[PDB]
RNA sequence: ACGAAUCUCUUUGCCUUUUGGCUUAGAUCAAGUGUAGUAUCUGUUCUUUUCAGUGUAACAACUGAA
């Protein structure tokens, strides 16, 4: 059951698409070792400067 | 003195959930009064000269002059 995009849970997918489409630049840039922490940590940093943008 | 093992200690290094997402911050909403009375923190001043009176359980405290 792959359910569609439609109306109400367009805007969900966005966010999705957004937040993997960050970790995958981000962690395409350091070297190597560590990651997974510093995946969630990074995303906030992310949320945080859209509302930082919003709010001028 | 030296190759050199083990325990103890400092440092460098390594590091843990280093917040689960999204939208119109997702939206909206919040403290009674009066009379009498006690308890408890902190701040500030004094252990500093004699004698005479008031005072006190005794101090203390208060009141005069060298």
């Amino acid at each position: 059951i792959v359910k569609t995009t439609t109306k109400q849970r367009l805007d969900a997918y966005y966010d999705l698409e957004l937040r993997n489409s960050v970790m995958d630049d981000i962690l395409e840039m350091m070297p190597e070792s560590i990651r997974q922490k510093k995946a969630r940590t990074i995303l906030q940093h992310l949320s945080e400067a859209w509302r930082c943008w919003k709010a001028n």
